[PDB]
């Protein structure tokens, strides 16, 4: 599933010791910022979705985790960052899906190094 | 998978035989009305999606097969119809993820007898 973030040790863990070679993504929401809930479904098929299968989604209130907001900066929500081996690949602002996806595409073909896509 | 709808018969069986009690989702497509790549992988992802494992999804050229475009009288493409036990429940012109996602959920809700949601 989708993994809430709560505390700062679990944010390391899952960005770094356990990331490995996944792609990981960043959603920062906050409750005045919510996306409605047809949204949220769509979202949900995406992180759903087969093909994602090792891309790991973490979805943190940047209200709440403000020592990780304030690490990135963040500076309007909602928000996505895509990180990979400890590094950010990419940023995007607000939460169109189709955005989304061809962002997220667009890191897989970023990180696969032996063909060019 | 998503079905691709090329035949009247194979059309009339899916959508009445062995349509059951199941959400018939009729999505009519042409080339020249076609929905970006990434659009695409958004539905892609909402057919996928393990919540609509009981909704069965049908894709329908519309200028390939005139006749069932003509008996549903087919007039804006993209477009969507969502069937029922033989009739159409609702209707839906265009491709937004979330009108779409929505328009499922109503659907869901209309055939649920006992209880109202």
């Amino acid at each position: 599933p989708v993994i809430e973030i709560n505390d700062q040790e679990q944010f390391t863990y899952l960005t770094t010791t356990a990331a490995g070679d996944k792609l990981i993504v960043l959603y920062f929401h906050t409750s005045w910022a919510e996306p409605c809930k047809a949204l949220k479904q769509v979202f949900e098929a995406i992180s759903n979705e087969p093909s994602n299968s090792n891309v790991s989604f973490l979805s943190i209130d940047a209200d709440e985790n403000s020592e990780i907001s304030e690490l990135f900066e963040i500076s309007a929500v909602p928000y996505f960052i895509i990180i990979h081996k400890g590094t950010i690949l990419k940023e995007l602002s607000g939460a169109d899906p189709k955005e989304f996806v061809s962002l997220l595409e667009d890191c897989k073909n970023s990180v696969n190094s032996l063909e060019h896509h």
